[PDB]
């Protein structure tokens, strides 16, 4: 695949934080 240059970890924290606000957001 694909990729670019970037954190693997940021990665989570950042598909967390949309999963955040996903979640969070009613």
């Amino acid at each position: 695949k694909k990729a670019l240059l970037a954190l693997a970890l940021h990665h989570l924290a950042h598909l967390a934080l949309h999963l955040a606000l996903a979640l969070k957001k009613a």
